[PDB]
């Protein structure tokens, strides 16, 4: 008789006690940027990096920080659609973790002398288009039918948190891997990724609950709509990657390699919710980022 | 600068002073697992009378359930004050309410009082308060900006600085007067520090709204707030009667709790620039001077 969409006022008993484990998971992964040491990173950025490298780092941290503001809102609003106190508890715990994250990356931009980047956001059409896309998506996640709600969860929890943000974490961590630079920032990125992993995992679980409770909504037509949405998301993400590298590609982490890493994570997101892979993976391009998953 | 106007870009903050509240909660952050409730379980089972057990049970049920609504309020503030720095505080506060409701539901569980949540619908006094906050969450979402200071006043002050503080007082009175519930008293102290911060933020944002929109706050509006405060006090006194449905605590009578409430209602009105409403009985108020001395 359990219906994830039906409001329950009383805190206990939980109808989904297994989902409560996500609150403990984030309490375990909890971190603030002040736990890390960025002193050497500042000098690495200001003296060690090339103009092309500085620009890629600056654009990546601006993209992470600003998008996390929207991801926070998504999680803080989930209870409006899935009005269960235990789900609301996860949502609030996740929203606060996004604030710790956006504070970390805005702090890094500040200490690197890159504060002006947020003021000029309106003048960066590629990243601002992504910002508006998420603002529009937050409106849809609030007002669209329950039948379509799995698409809002898929967008934020998977396509943004498990896919888009992971490619950005990959970009930053590649500096430590290939150049032995930005070690402190790489530690903060690793701490961020562990929390984003948890977020997407919860997104997978709630999509699977919705599918289990409402099997009639998830027909062949629905699966095709998700595949088209995934292809649209990839095309949009590839354009975000092109903007990150507007001043030039990193020879140690080319765009083709980042794009293959994205396609593979999109495939894993589809598979997690019971759908078939969409992208035919180039194993040589994918092997180039195997170190990332081994590091996490 | 307009607190009600959406700003998309994270930085620069328009209200950088409000950001300090994020650091404040990160400093006060706690989980119930940091405390030891072994001695408390024993006090509840053998040290407390049936009248005392009932007051503790009702108080923790009231705190835990109301914290679920307070969490939602903070998580929704961004919808009305769409500034990323305010949204950051709101999310940080909403998560602190989850740590709090987890602490009190855990305490109810370990004391063998789990069935209390199942029977909420059958407790009209506390359930009326529950529905009042659900209704207030709808109004905090949809009413005019002109009235938004009343939603903040209700949740951040009348609930977090007043109602919940009387409930913290009830529990902490057992440690003060009977040297019992020491572990629970430590958790209540940790909760109170975070609720203090929440109300302080509520005062700051109400004061910003008043400063930016002075024309809304005329003599008629100030009288509406005073009437709302009187109504809130009358409603709170009924919640106190229900907490003590099995009988009053001789060491903390209802008259003393009610005077503590009136004094905190006065402090909340004064914080937002209004005059005191209640003419305080100093003998009744003196009885709870220890509480502020403890925290």
């Amino acid at each position: 008789k359990t219906n994830i969409f039906e409001k329950r006022i009383n805190l206990k008993p939980y109808e989904y006690p297994e989902l409560n484990e996500y609150v403990a998971a984030i309490r375990h992964s909890y971190w603030i940027h002040t736990e890390f040491n960025f002193t050497s990173d500042i000098q690495d950025f200001k003296t060690g990096l090339s103009e092309v490298e500085r620009s890629a780092i600056k654009n990546t941290m601006l993209a992470i920080s600003q998008i996390e503001v929207a991801v926070k809102t998504f999680w803080g609003d989930v209870h409006h659609r899935l009005p269960k106190p235990e789900i609301a508890a996860v949502g609030a715990t996740f929203a606060e973790s996004e604030v710790r994250h956006h504070d970390a990356y805005s702090h890094l931009l500040e200490i690197l002398g890159l504060n002006e980047e947020f003021k000029e956001l309106k003048k960066k059409p590629v990243i601002m288009k992504r910002v508006h896309y998420l603002e529009t998506s937050l409106k849809h996640a609030k007002s669209d039918d329950d039948r379509e709600y799995t698409e809002s969860i898929l967008l934020f929890a998977l396509f943004i948190e498990h896919v888009s943000l992971f490619s950005q974490f990959l970009i930053i961590m590649a500096f430590n891997k290939h150049k032995n630079m930005l070690k402190g920032i790489s530690n903060a990125v690793e701490a961020t990724s562990k929390e984003e992993q948890i977020h997407g995992d919860f997104g997978v679980d709630i999509i699977n609950i919705i599918k289990k409770e409402n099997p009639e909504w998830f027909d062949e037509e629905h699966n095709n709509l998700i595949k088209e949405m995934c292809l649209n998301s990839f095309e949009a993400e590839s354009k975000v990657v092109d903007w990150i590298f507007e001043k030039g590609e990193l020879d140690f982490l080319p765009k083709a390699v980042i794009n293959e890493f994205l396609k593979n994570r999109f495939n894993k997101s589809l598979e997690a919710i019971g759908l078939e892979k969409l992208f035919d993976i180039d194993e040589a391009l994918l092997q180039e980022t195997e170190w990332f998953d081994d590091e996490i």
